[PDB]
């Protein structure tokens, strides 16, 4: 119930919300059907439109008008945004040369530069160049402030998950808004774009910027506008709020535009109909900037222009139907479109089986335009599994396509020509970031970055301490002139042991054999030196990784590689080695095919054994430092140490062996040497975080040898590839992956073919940030470089995407 009999007199766009049944006058009252009877009359005036004209200049104030051109309007804070241009001979902001803003130029009473976030739905990154001719205001923000060529959204590339990620710094799996549509099985409740359930606070996790601000005494404008409030009125409302007395005025404000998304769905991302929406959004930007200039705020306010996601060409004829795959299509519920999510239609149906559904959906048609995954097997870079609202079965849909349950869903629900939601590395899904104002840099281009990083920067802009989030605070310091956040490196928690030779060969009973009994004071001293770390500077280029949790581990040195060997997990946590451009690949000699050698530095009790692998019929083994890349026949024996062995399914060994034998040398050739750090990951509960020992669900049969869920590699070289990786003077270049350790290659439809036709494609899909690997391992990399810590934080958040030019 709402008693709409109350009045909005002097309450229009009030900031504090009034609880039911008292009628509301705030920017969301329409969405709740709760506005006071006179809200339209008082608060949504439209008379005479939005622009002053010559004849209105000096007019007698008429309170009915949408905006004012009277002499008193500046002191009232309600002039039309073009008032000083039409009536006082001033220029439009867009017509002014840009001039560096070295310091905030704020009116007295301003305690801090306000922040205004101007968000645009569906604004694809390439609009900034392709539409620049029709967007002069936006082009000026971009060219004069700080801009990235694009900003990476989160998956799924849908509006609600992305706006809420912008507001919180959190992945959707952590903030809870995992799609525009959701079912929560604990609540037994459904969230949809239409309807009231979506306003219930139980859906919305983390702490969004407006709550962060309010809790730390920084006032916020309300971030949400009912769709029927025209943009011109939204702008005038923000400008009115900025004229409030000091103690009442907000410091942070948001404007949201439904365009260009609305038209992009109708017309496609580059439909001729798209020029006009771009022009209209530019005009709104120009109204805001003109209004700020009128208020003498245009060299005080920080403005962020940011999108949620882009827009791809998608039409009804490009739809895959589950009814062409599944015999049992009426037994499932599908959340459809540019991603699929599948669960049982009825929890009472005990004939429901996810394994048979996955199998019926796997590589069934030559051109199949979606791929099914159990959510734990999705690429870890998506961070899309740790939430009860994400169904176990997920369909990753190819760009330009939809998935639907049956044909009748698509015609008895072509209309549309555009859509979004696909994998967040897809070029068409990329969106925009520009920052302009005294706290941002002048005429500065920054590399692409992820939208999860922005909350921390918005907190920095406002002097707020951010709530815990998934950004890496300091990785965007290079966007800012001042207010940088200068983090310190985390402290190492566990210090390594450095074991010498402590066991005789006969103390081992591991069931391993090696043909290594083949027998010099020149070389003997030399090999001792290698085992004490004499080659360590070549192979451990950025210092040893720090272990940020409590554990017992040993540093093991060798001619060609160094490792940190866990006595708890019985294998290395990391293995580090450098491969120069000149390195040669060799074979594993015939007599060494099955060679595994006890490591006389490590007790039998803290070693793997070969018998466990003999008896586990499903499990084989591989090595972290590859025997193919040994520096010499003699050094090759080190690669067969039991301390360099890790459990690998035969199907995975196909992938791993190709990576080690062919790809590492390819990368060293292309990048002028590479440094590689490789190791296992254990994430059985798919939370993105290192498992403890009691979370491990699978062991090599009969043993305490845990089986990794993934294997990672971090591949580093010199950004200036004229310098070799091991003699690099400046910034670094990195690519990394987290490959799923799976007992089949069902993910790869072409895996019956030679590895040269499918393995690199798999690796590219599972590209990762170094930071993703840090979360999954409890390790901290790049501890000892010549580089500033913020630069290293930016390097750790890099994702190599393998898409071509935007
Ligand atoms: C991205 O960044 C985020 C933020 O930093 C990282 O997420 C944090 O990770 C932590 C570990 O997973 C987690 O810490 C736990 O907090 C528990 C209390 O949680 C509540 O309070 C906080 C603070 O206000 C709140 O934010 C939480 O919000 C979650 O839950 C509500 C729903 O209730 C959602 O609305 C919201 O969206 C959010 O959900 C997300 O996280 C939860 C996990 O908390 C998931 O279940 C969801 O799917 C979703 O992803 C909560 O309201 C605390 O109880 C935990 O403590 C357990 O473990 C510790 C060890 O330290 C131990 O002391 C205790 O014994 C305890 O164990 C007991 O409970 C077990 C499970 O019930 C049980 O098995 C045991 O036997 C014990 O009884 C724990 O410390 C923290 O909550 C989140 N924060 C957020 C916002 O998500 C995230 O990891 C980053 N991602 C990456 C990849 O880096
Ligand atoms: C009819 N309405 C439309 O068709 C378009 N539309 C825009 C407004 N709206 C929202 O803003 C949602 C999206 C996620 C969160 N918003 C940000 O999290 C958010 C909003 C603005 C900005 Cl500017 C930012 C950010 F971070 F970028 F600054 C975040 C609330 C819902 C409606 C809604 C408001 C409040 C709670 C629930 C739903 C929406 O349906
Ligand atoms: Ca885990
Ligand atoms: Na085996
Ligand atoms: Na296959
Ligand atoms: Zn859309």
């Amino acid at each position: 119930w709402t008693a709409t009999s109350g009045s909005c007199k002097g309450r229009c766009f009030e900031l504090q919300e009034v609880g039911p049944p008292d009628c509301r006058c705030d920017n969301l009252c329409k969405s709740y059907s709760s506005c006071c009877h006179d809200f339209d009359e008082l608060c949504l005036k439209t008379a005479r439109g939005w622009e002053c004209t010559k004849d209105r200049c000096g007019e007698v104030r008429n309170e009915e008008n949408a905006c004012h051109c009277s002499e008193d309007c500046l002191s009232r804070g309600d002039c039309c945004t073009n008032y000083q241009v039409v009536c006082k001979g001033e220029s439009h902001w867009v017509d002014d040369d840009c001039e560096e803003i070295k310091v905030p130029e704020c009116p007295a009473g301003f305690v801090r530069p306000p922040l205004i976030i101007f968000s645009v739905d569906g604004f694809r990154a390439s609009y900034m160049k392709k539409g620049s001719k029709v967007m002069p205001n936006i082009e000026k923000l971009r060219s004069c402030g700080t801009h990235a060529p694009y900003m990476r959204p989160v998956y799924p590339t849908k509006t609600f998950p992305n706006l809420y990620t912008l507001a919180t710094g959190l992945y959707p799996e952590s903030h809870g808004i995992v799609g525009n549509s959701m079912y929560d099985p604990v609540f037994d409740a459904s969230f949809h774009l239409r309807g009231r359930e979506k306003f219930n606070h139980r859906w919305w996790g983390g702490q969004p910027l407006w709550i962060t601000a309010t809790k730390q005494g920084v006032r916020a404008g309300t971030f949400f506008w009912s769709v029927s409030i025209p943009h011109e009125r939204r702008i005038l409302t923000i400008l009115q709020w900025l004229s409030l007395p000091d103690n009442e005025r907000p410091s942070v404000y948001a404007f949201y535009s439904e365009q260009p998304d609305f038209s992009g769905h109708k017309y496609g991302p580059f439909g001729p109909e798209m020029t006009n929406p771009l022009r209209e959004i530019d005009k709104t930007v120009g109204q805001l900037m003109d209004g700020l200039k009128q208020l003498r705020l245009h060299r005080c306010v920080n403005v962020i222009f940011v999108g949620d996601h882009g827009m791809e060409d998608v039409t009804c004829d490009r739809t895959e139907f589950l009814s062409n795959y599944l015999t049992n299509v009426d037994d499932i519920t599908l959340v459809p479109g540019t991603l699929g999510r599948i669960r049982a239609k009825s929890i009472n149906n005990s004939k429901y089986d996810p394994k048979t559904i996955i199998a019926a959906l796997t590589c069934k048609k030559p051109d199949q335009h979606f791929k099914p995954y159990m959510k734990q097997h999705l690429p870890k870079r998506l961070h899309y599994a740790n939430n009860r609202r994400i169904e176990d079965i997920h369909l990753l849909v190819d760009r330009r396509w939809h998935v639907a349950r049956k044909p009748l869903d698509v015609y008895k629900k072509c209309f549309f020509q555009g859509d979004h939601g696909f994998d967040n590395k897809v070029n068409s899904m990329q969106t925009v970031f520009v920052g302009y104002g005294p706290t941002f840099k002048y005429r500065t281009k920054v590399p692409p970055f992820e939208n999860i990083e922005l909350y921390n920067v918005m907190c920095d802009l406002l002097g707020l301490k951010p709530a815990p989030n998934n950004g890496t605070h300091g990785s965007l310091n290079h966007l800012l002139r001042t207010n940088t956040f200068r983090p310190t490196m985390p402290d190492e928690v566990s210090r390594p042991n450095y074991p010498g030779i402590m066991y005789l060969q006969s103390e081992f009973d591991l069931g391993c054999t090696c043909d290594d009994k083949v027998e010099n004071k020149l070389e003997e001293l030399n090999k001792r030196l290698h085992t004490k770390g004499s080659t360590k500077e070549r192979h451990l280029l950025y210092g040893r990784p720090a272990v940020l949790y409590r554990t017992s581990y040993d540093i093991l040195y060798h001619t060609d590689f160094e490792s940190g060997y866990s006595e708890i997990f019985l294998m290395p946590l990391w293995t580090s080695y450098t491969i120069s451009k000149q390195a040669e690949v060799s074979s594993i000699p015939e007599h060494l095919t099955n060679c595994v050698r006890p490591d006389v530095r490590v007790s039998p009790g803290f070693s793997q054994n070969c018998l466990a692998y003999k008896n586990d019929k499903q499990m084989s083994y591989g090595f972290l430092f590859p025997p193919y890349l040994s520096s010499s026949p003699e050094a090759k024996y080190d690669a067969f140490l039991v301390t360099n062995m890790v459990p690998m399914y035969p199907a995975f060994k196909r992938v791993w062996a190709y990576f080690q034998r062919v790809l590492v040398k390819k990368y060293a050739s292309e990048r002028n040497g590479v440094n590689v750090i490789s190791g296992p990951i254990f994430d059985y509960n798919y939370d993105g975080l290192r498992d403890t020992e009691d979370e491990i669900k699978q062991y090599v049969e009969g043993s305490s040898i845990p089986v990794p869920t993934h294997y990672y590699s971090i591949i580093t070289s010199c950004l200036d590839f004229t310098q070799p990786a091991d003699k690099c003077d400046g910034p670094l270049s990195v690519s990394s992956f987290i490959l799923p350790h799976r007992p089949d290659n069902d993910e790869s439809c072409n895996s019956s073919e030679d590895e040269s036709k499918w393995v690199e494609e798999l690796m590219k899909m599972h590209t990762a940030r170094v930071r993703d690997i840090e979360h999954l391992t409890g390790l901290d990399f790049y501890r000892k470089t010549s580089r500033s810590y913020s630069e290293i934080l930016t390097l750790k958040t890099y994702l190599h995407t393998y898409e071509s030019e935007i």
